[PDB]
């Protein structure tokens, strides 16, 4: 190991794999003490959550033996099945992560869509075994095949495996990283798309209702003028059940008119129904754009970095020369990739189904 960059990474690893053990332990255990905490309702999106806080605690229990591979001088004295489990475990809970959250993302903006609509639960569980299953069988190489000798060497790239890695980054590259952040950049037009355009119209519709009770509260043969043309464009508006709350709150007050005071007093019952109408979607918007937000930021910083600079490493390998400004930049981006197992619970705090309230229940407790 005449090469400097060795080093660099027996100092530099142990750091960063420490940090990101006791950070995602503290997170992600205190994510799933949350999640699993009873509360009246429940949501795909939980499941979703949860699947991505097991898979991430999962890796971060391996990270204080690559942590002493390297505090040894690169020296692995767990055994070669050992070995084998450290390969498996960084590169399927990358991808799953990945998928955990593409999907996620997918599922915020069609919810969006619908506001208002146990049976999407187990469909949320089949999915997420779907992805399970898919990414275990397509890593399962990895656990084919502790190599050196006069020591005992894991977690490097090496001659024996060069050729094969070619090849799998190639599917990975592009199946595992790149297609999802396209799919990821078309739900963040969609998004932004639905969210401007739905707004625009609730403010319309909140304007007019303030004109009409303007017109209400300022002039009674005008009253039932203005609330039989309300009358006339809700039932042309035609959420049953919604609808009809708002005609019967329009025929309330139409008959205190035509029976001044007590109907223009029910006037302004329909605005809180109506703030409460447009909360609903503007609920909704709000999740789905943090969501995204989020998690283009996660790829930005820890994906297609380590991707790109992986790629090239291998595409330009060669036995006897070191590389070493190459390789560094591919440890720091590599380190930036495992944390991510770390950082994902920022999205369970800020997006999160009912999080803060099971949190709130936990603190009852
Ligand atoms: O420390 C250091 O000096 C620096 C790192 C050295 N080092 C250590 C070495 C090591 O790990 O020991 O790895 C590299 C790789 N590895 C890959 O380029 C790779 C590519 C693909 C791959 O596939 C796993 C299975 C993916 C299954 C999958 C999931 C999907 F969602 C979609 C499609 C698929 Cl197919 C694994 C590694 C590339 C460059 C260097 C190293
Ligand atoms: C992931 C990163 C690269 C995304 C950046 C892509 C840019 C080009 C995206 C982000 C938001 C997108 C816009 C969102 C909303 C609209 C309104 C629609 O009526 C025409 C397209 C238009 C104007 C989109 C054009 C493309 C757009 C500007
Ligand atoms: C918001 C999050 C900010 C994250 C910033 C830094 C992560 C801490 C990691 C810093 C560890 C640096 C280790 C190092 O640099 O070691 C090089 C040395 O020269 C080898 O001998
Ligand atoms: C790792 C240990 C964490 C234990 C794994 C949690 C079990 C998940 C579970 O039991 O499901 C809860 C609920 O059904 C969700 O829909
Ligand atoms: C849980 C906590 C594990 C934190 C400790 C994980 C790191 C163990 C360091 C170690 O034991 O390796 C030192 C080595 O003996 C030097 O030659
Ligand atoms: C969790 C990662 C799995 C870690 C594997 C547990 C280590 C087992 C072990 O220490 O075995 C040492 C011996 O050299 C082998 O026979
Ligand atoms: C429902 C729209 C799905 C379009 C995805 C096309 C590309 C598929 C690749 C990755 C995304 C997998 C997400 C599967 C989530 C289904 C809900
Ligand atoms: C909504 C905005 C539009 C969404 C789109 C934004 C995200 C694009 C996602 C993936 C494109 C990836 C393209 C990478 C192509 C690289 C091909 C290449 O460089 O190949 C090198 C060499 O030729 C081979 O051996
Ligand atoms: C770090 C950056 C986090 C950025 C998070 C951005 C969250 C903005 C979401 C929002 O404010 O909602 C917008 C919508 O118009 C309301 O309905
Ligand atoms: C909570 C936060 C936990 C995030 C922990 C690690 C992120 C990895 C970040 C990698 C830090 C890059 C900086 C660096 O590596 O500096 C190299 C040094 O200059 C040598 O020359
Ligand atoms: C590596 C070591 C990590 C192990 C410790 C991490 C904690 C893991 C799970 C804690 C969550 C358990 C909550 C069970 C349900 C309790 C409840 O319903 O009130
Ligand atoms: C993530 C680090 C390495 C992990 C290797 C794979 C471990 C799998 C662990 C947990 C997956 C939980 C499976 C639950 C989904 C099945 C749901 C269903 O079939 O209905
Ligand atoms: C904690 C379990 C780790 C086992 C210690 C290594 C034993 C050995 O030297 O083979
Ligand atoms: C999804 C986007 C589709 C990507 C299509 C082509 C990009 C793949 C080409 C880059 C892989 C070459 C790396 C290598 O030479 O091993
Ligand atoms: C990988 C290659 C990509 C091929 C697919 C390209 C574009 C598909 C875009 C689909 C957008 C339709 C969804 C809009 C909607 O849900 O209303
Ligand atoms: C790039 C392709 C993304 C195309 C998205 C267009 C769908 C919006 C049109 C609509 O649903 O009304
Ligand atoms: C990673 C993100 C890339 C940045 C893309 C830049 C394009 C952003 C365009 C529009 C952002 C719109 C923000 C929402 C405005 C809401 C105001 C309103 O609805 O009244
Ligand atoms: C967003 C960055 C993700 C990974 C980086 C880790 C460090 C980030 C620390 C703090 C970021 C906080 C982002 C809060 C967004 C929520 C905004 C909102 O509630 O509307
Ligand atoms: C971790 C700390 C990240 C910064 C938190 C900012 C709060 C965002 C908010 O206003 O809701
Ligand atoms: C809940 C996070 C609040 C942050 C406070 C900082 C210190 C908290 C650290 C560890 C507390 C661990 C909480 C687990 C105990 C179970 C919660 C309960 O009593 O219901």
């Amino acid at each position: 190991r005449n090469c400097t960059i060795e080093n660099f990474k027996r100092e530099f690893f142990p750091i960063v794999y420490l940090i990101i053990f006791f950070v995602g332990v503290l997170g992600n255990g205190l994510s799933i003490y949350v999640f699993l905490q009873p509360y009246k309702k429940s949501t795909s999106v939980n499941v979703f959550m949860l699947n991505l806080a097991i898979s991430n605690l999962l890796f971060i229990s391996t990270l204080p033996f690559r942590a002493d591979y390297y505090l040894r001088g690169s020296n692995w004295i767990f055994g070669d099945l050992a070995c084998r489990i450290m390969s498996y475990s960084l590169y399927v809970n990358m991808y799953s992560s990945i998928y955990f959250l593409t999907v996620l993302s997918v599922v915020r903006y069609l919810a969006m869509v619908h506001p208002f609509r146990v049976t999407s639960i187990r469909s949320a569980w089949i999915l997420c075994g779907i992805i399970w299953i898919l990414i275990m069988a397509s890593s399962i190489m990895l656990l084919d095949s502790e190599q050196n000798g006069s020591v005992t060497s894991c977690l490097e790239l090496n001659l024996y495996k060069i050729a094969k890695l070619q090849t799998m980054n190639y599917i990975a590259l592009v199946v595992g990283c790149l297609l999802p952040f396209f799919t990821l950049s078309i739900c963040y037009l969609l998004i932004i798309r639905v969210l401007l355009k739905v707004e625009a119209d609730l403010e319309d519709n909140w304007e007019t209702l303030n004109d009409n009770l303007k017109v209400i509260e300022k002039a009674a043969a005008q009253v039932k003028d203005a609330l039989t043309k309300m009358r006339a464009a809700a039932l042309d508006a035609q959420m049953k059940d919604f609808r009809h709350g708002f005609d019967i709150l329009v025929g309330q007050i139409d008959d205190a008119l035509k029976l001044v005071k007590e109907a223009q007093a029910a006037a302004e019952q329909l605005k809180t129904t109506r703030n409460a109408y447009i909360q609903k979607y503007l609920v909704s918007h709000r999740k789905a754009l943090t969501t995204i937000i989020i998690t283009l930021i996660i790829f930005f910083l820890c994906f297609l970095p380590y991707h790109t600079l992986r790629t090239v490493h291998l595409t330009t390998w060669k036995v006897g020369l070191c590389k070493d400004r190459l390789h560094k930049a591919l440890v720091i981006t590599l380190a930036l990739a495992a944390a991510n197992a770390c950082f994902n619970p920022l999205l369970y705090y800020f997006a999160g189904e009912n999080f803060k309230d099971r949190l709130k229940s936990a603190l009852r407790k």
